[PDB]
């Protein structure tokens, strides 16, 4: 039974293949945390963490090779409750949980403190053939604020998986503080995700999906960077994030409104003009994540199945920002019809560099997480590996943003970030104040 060997999805045998190349690097750890604004208790949210993980399959996974060099992963139940022990009684390893208290109430700057903490865990290897695939911190800040840290491993848990993972502690977290029963896992399960990408790449729809994306890149265009540069492996990122209240944001709303668009497809228009009055280009690309969860059992199952796909637009002079959101939607519409087609085969079939530009990643929305009156708030820590710029949003125009440039450091310093990341919130906003304004007459900063 332990040794029973699950198939991978195809994200995490991406992401097995790209690590074996830097076998003990990094560059697959990232993070996300809750901004808590009340009290916990540790000891409580702790054992919430332990009955969390352990009804959760990929964070009690690890991932081995078989007698061909091909991998596989294994599941590794955490020890029994109360139990010192680390392995089995077969020789098993059991997944670890433990979750660090760090009080930082009292430090000169507990939330920088937090987040120098933060930056040295997510540069800490985690090897793939030891079970428990993430790092785990309740930080105490003062005031009675608390930020809980969710660090992993790119190859356990995606973006959507960070959110189904606070949810699910928080519901255990009431559970036991109310003395209820907790309720049972809901989660679904990741066998059954896996046979579905397999009938998928089975099905005549693989190659209608291959022949679109092919078709649409066949000039294999060169992914280009806002630098100028310049582009090789993907690396872990220098983060620079920057806060934008209701006041800043709720324009993206409005016009979203106007233009009858989702807000994120005005954000991506946005990026698409800026790098268009950039680089002058009338084409540009950027990339953009799906889920790549299909069905109702793929949508609650905890995992790595996100999918990112070239999105490519033609700017033309004297539209208007309206016309190329219009613009963005028909790509859109084609992107999300064929959205099962895996990137990475994506560029294996049009060598090279593959075809990519900045990745915009507008977080779809998380209601706050509840604890029982404590509220937490998410916000991204480092989304993943970047070959250039991953631009990540979380919040709503209504409530205001978090926006992360996300920058490689062979590309982009910190400073570079800062000053491209400014340069554009405030394109994005004028744009965004009048979206019948021809795209290149709009205001842009020096």
């Amino acid at each position: 039974n332990s040794s029973v060997r699950h198939g991978l999805t195809s994200a995490q045998h991406e992401v097995w293949l790209a690590q074996q190349l830097d076998p003990r690097g990094a560059h697959y750890r990232t993070g996300s945390c809750l901004e808590i604004d009340g009290p916990l208790d540790h000891a409580v949210l702790s054992r919430a963490l332990r009955l969390t993980v352990a009804g959760t399959e990929t964070l009690c996974s690890r991932f081995l090779t078989d007698e061909e060099g091909r991998p596989y992963r294994a599941y590794c139940p955490p020890a029994p409750e109360g139990s010192a022990a680390v392995e089995d009684p077969d020789g098993v390893p059991y997944t670890p949980v433990l979750l660090r208290h760090i009080d930082l109430s009292g430090h000169e700057d507990p939330e920088g403190e937090a987040q120098r903490w933060m930056d040295r865990d997510r540069a800490t290897p985690l090897p793939l053939d030891r079970p428990g695939l993430s790092s785990h911190a309740l930080f105490t800040l003062g005031g009675g604020r608390h930020l809980y840290y969710l660090g992993v491993h790119h190859i356990v848990i995606d973006g959507t998986s960070m959110a189904l993972f606070y949810e699910r502690l928080a519901e255990v977290y009431r559970a036991l503080r109310d003395g209820r029963a907790v309720p049972a896992a809901a989660f679904g399960d990741t066998d059954r995700m896996v046979a579905g990408e397999e009938a998928y790449r089975a099905s005549a729809r693989y190659e209608r999906d291959r022949a679109y994306w092919t078709g649409l890149f066949t000039d294999r265009p060169e992914p280009v960077s806002l630098t100028g540069r310049g582009g090789g492996r993907a690396l872990a990122p220098t983060v620079r994030s920057l806060g934008l209240p209701p006041e800043r944001t709720e324009v993206l709303g409005r016009a979203a409104e106007a233009t009858g668009a989702h807000w994120a497809r005005v954000v991506i228009a946005g990026v698409a003009a800026f790098l268009h009055r950039t680089t002058g280009a009338r084409d540009v690309v950027v990339s953009v994540p799906v889920t790549g969860r299909y069905g109702a059992n793929a949508r609650i199952t905890p995992g790595m199945v996100s999918n990112r796909l070239p999105l490519r637009l033609a700017v033309r002079p004297g539209e208007s920002f309206a016309r190329v959101v219009e613009t963005v939607s028909e790509a859109m519409s084609g992107l999300l019809a064929h959205s099962r087609f895996r990137g990475e085969d994506l560029d294996r079939e049009l060598g090279g560099a593959g075809v990519s530009g900045p990745t915009v990643n507008v977080m779809p929305y998380i209601r706050p997480v509840d604890f029982g009156g404590p509220v937490g708030l998410m916000r991204s820590i480092s989304s993943g590996p970047t070959t250039d710029l991953n631009i990540v949003l979380t919040g709503t125009p209504e409530s205001g943003l978090r926006v992360d440039f996300e920058g490689n450091p062979q590309v982009y310093g910190g400073q570079d970030l800062t000053v491209l990341q400014e340069r554009f919130v405030r394109f994005l906003a004028e744009l965004a104040a009048d979206p019948a304004a021809t795209v290149d007459e709009v205001a842009l900063l020096t």
